[PDB]
């Protein structure tokens, strides 16, 4: 099936937020990522995707739509406002065996607050 995710500029938790940032999915389904505000896109992190799946970048202010295959916990950001915290996890599968490895992963500080927010509260 399908899940839809909006990037704006304002949210929930603050600027430059994807909503929902916590997606729970199954292999074969799809994520689609709609920039409600202008200036966002999504992007894979490096070493925060899992072990076979394939890096993705999509363009600024495109609606983006992610097949997911690999189990695993993905770690995405905005290009541009990564900086500002704005991630979203998407969990494949149940207990992904890599999640404590990206929970731990460096990264900045807001990103690590909302990372950590949305597993608590949003899981
Ligand atoms: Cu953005």
């Amino acid at each position: 099936e399908n899940i839809e995710v909006h990037m704006l500029n304002k949210g929930a938790e603050g600027a430059m937020v994807f909503e929902p940032a916590y997606i729970k999915a199954n292999p074969g389904d799809t994520v689609t990522f709609i920039p409600v505000d202008k200036g966002h896109n999504v992007e894979s992190i490096k070493d925060m995707i899992p072990e076979g799946a394939e890096k993705f970048k999509s363009k600024i202010n495109e609606n983006y739509v992610l097949t997911v295959t690999q189990p695993g916990a993905y770690l995405v950001k905005c290009t541009p406002h990564y900086a500002m915290g704005m991630i979203a996890l998407i969990a494949v599968g149940d207990s992904p065996a890599n999640l404590d490895q990206i929970v731990s992963a460096k990264k900045p500080k807001i990103v690590q607050e909302r990372l950590e927010k949305v597993i608590a509260s949003a899981k």
